[PDB]
DNA sequence: GCGTGAGCTAATCTATGTGAGACTGATGTTAACCCTAACCC
């Protein structure tokens, strides 16, 4: 229902719905991380929903941005049950950024909006990351410079 | 992704009226208690 509300007119309700959605994902990530992971079904469903949202063209920037943000928040408490899954993370996101908006003289066609979500998401996984691959760090620096 | 202005139809919003539910008190009716034409032993 929150996602359905997010796709609506009367931009005031749109803002309220997106804020509620972001708060709901932030909270659910909080109690997911706050305890030992014994509810992996919810995490799997959330990841599947996020992948479905981001691997199709039917949405505006708001839903893609919120899916990316939720991806970032749930990056944190994913390594507890699935080690080296975080290692998979921080790699797909950077490659996505590189193929999306790393070509100079941006012919993006409305790609700027999703960028701060990318920075928040990559930071979130960065906090709980060990042994940085040290190869994509130039890409991360380029990304931060581009966002600035 | 988002501001900004125009027209519209939905939503009031009070004035006035009408009826349903609760109430209250004056009233008249029935009734307890006793007295009275009249006779006549």
């Amino acid at each position: 229902v929150l996602l359905k509300w997010c796709a609506h007119t009367n931009v005031e309700l749109k803002k309220a719905a997106l804020s509620a959605l972001e708060s709901f994902l932030k909270q659910v990530s909080n109690m997911v991380a706050k305890n030992a992971e014994m509810h992996k079904n919810k995490l799997q469903y959330f990841m599947e929903q996020f992948y479905g949202i981001i691997r199709n063209v039917d949405s505006n920037n708001k839903e893609l941005s919120i899916a990316i943000r939720g991806y970032g928040l749930f990056a944190g408490p994913c390594k507890v049950i699935n080690a080296k899954d975080v290692d998979f993370m921080y790699v797909e996101l950077i490659q996505r950024c590189k193929q999306m908006f790393l070509t100079q003289t941006d012919t993006g066609d409305d790609r700027v909006y999703q960028m701060p979500s990318f920075l928040q998401s990559v930071a979130s996984v960065l906090l709980y990351l060990d042994t940085v691959p040290e190869v994509y760090t130039p890409v991360l620096e380029h990304l931060v410079v581009m966002q600035i």
